[PDB]
């Protein structure tokens, strides 16, 4: 049943991603030859991914990671692409949310599990938007230093209490204050151990009035 | 130890069912997406039709995920319930008012239905969670409307006894087999239909009503109709 809670949570980003592209296609993009095949490709990939997700989360209930060498620039770019589409077909005024990308010009190659790591990126990107009720710009950086590849995601949202910067990675822990709104508290806990499974590190810095920055570090080579 | 056994076995089939039930819309989706990708997107007489179906399968899964989440919070005691003293007469009336309002707008209604109200005349004040309890009434009212003949009457009663507040909602449909009066509240139990409709509604409603300290059950005679009951402890 821990299966049920986890799969319910983790299916939310792909379903939202899937619906956004379907609505874009439905809104008229299906008539447009230079975008429709690309959009359809994303829906096909997200649908297949959700099926891969359902089966594996059920098997875990009975150290299963699929490591491949990946170009993080391209993947993170792909992940952000899905969120851009989400934001363009959302209920909010255009430019109410913005994803700013600041990637290094180098191509960074890292050993990760593509499906499991995507879940991590989805959770944090979801958080950055969801806890930015008054809108905001999300800043996503990608760089390598000291043999580590580092991803950072910054928001102009609500902050995180300094006392709770450690607790946000705990399972079912949610910040107990009021917003301008919250769910289970499973996102960052799940996200943390996937990063730890990949040999990485995750941490957060925040100012309670202006926003937060989450960090992921992965082994380079 | 058949106790812990039955607990562990109910859980295993539920989990299997959730795997199967989430897998099915996605597989349908995959087929439509491949048809579109294989070339149907270029075709104006099928592409819009296909896209709508994919949208519905997606929407249905979102309703499923949300319902699976309500059940998981309930299954863990994470659910936050707020018992407050409210006028049940007025609340039930508002629920019925909103359903009445829907039918009074002519989107060439699929099926015309009538709601007869038989409320007690004393005003009943009770501790409940209005938001969660309203959800239950909608679920039963939706069912009552969905499974009633064309021109049928839905009978909504509110009555009190020394120790119980009783709400009953009756439909004039084909009813429910005596063997399935308990089973209709089980998770994923739905009429044989092989889009929409999860079969989690009454399961959620049973656990919400039980959460509020109440009781829910159904009586039916095949061919004549069904009556659903909600009992809440009075004063
Ligand atoms: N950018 C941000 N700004 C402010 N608070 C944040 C934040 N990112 C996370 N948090 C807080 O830290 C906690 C992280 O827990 P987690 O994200 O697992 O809960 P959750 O899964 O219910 C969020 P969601 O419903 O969007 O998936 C949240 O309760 C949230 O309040
Ligand atoms: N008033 C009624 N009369 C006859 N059968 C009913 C009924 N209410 C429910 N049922 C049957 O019991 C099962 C459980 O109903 P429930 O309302 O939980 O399904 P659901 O969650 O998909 C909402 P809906 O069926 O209105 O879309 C359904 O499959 C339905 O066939």
């Amino acid at each position: 049943k821990q299966f049920v809670s986890n799969v319910s949570h983790e299916l939310r980003t792909p379903l939202t991603s899937l619906r956004s592209y379907i609505e874009a296609l439905s809104d008229g993009a299906w008539k447009d030859p230079e975008v429709a095949p690309g959009f359809l490709k994303v829906t096909q990939e997200e649908t297949d991914r959700m099926i891969r997700m359902i089966n594996e989360l059920l098997s875990l209930s009975r150290t299963r990671v699929d490591m491949e060498l990946v170009n993080i620039n391209e993947m993170f770019n792909y992940v952000l692409d899905r969120f851009d589409m989400i934001l363009k077909k959302d209920d909010n005024p255009a430019k109410y949310y913005t994803i700013k990308r600041e990637f290094t010009k180098r191509d960074l190659w890292v050993e990760i599990d593509t499906d499991k790591f995507t879940q991590v990126l989805d959770n944090i990107m979801n958080n950055a938007i969801k806890y930015s009720p008054d809108g905001g710009v999300v800043t996503c950086r990608l760089l390598e230093t000291h043999n580590q590849v580092i991803i950072s995601i910054s928001d102009q949202g609500l902050g995180i209490p300094r006392a709770d910067l450690g607790h946000v990675f705990d399972r079912f822990f949610r910040v107990d204050k009021a917003r301008s709104q919250g769910g289970t508290g499973l996102g960052l806990a799940i996200s943390k151990e996937v990063v730890q499974m990949l040999g990485g590190r995750i941490w957060v810095d925040s100012v309670e009035g202006k926003g937060s920055t989450f960090y992921i570090s992965l082994p380079y080579e």
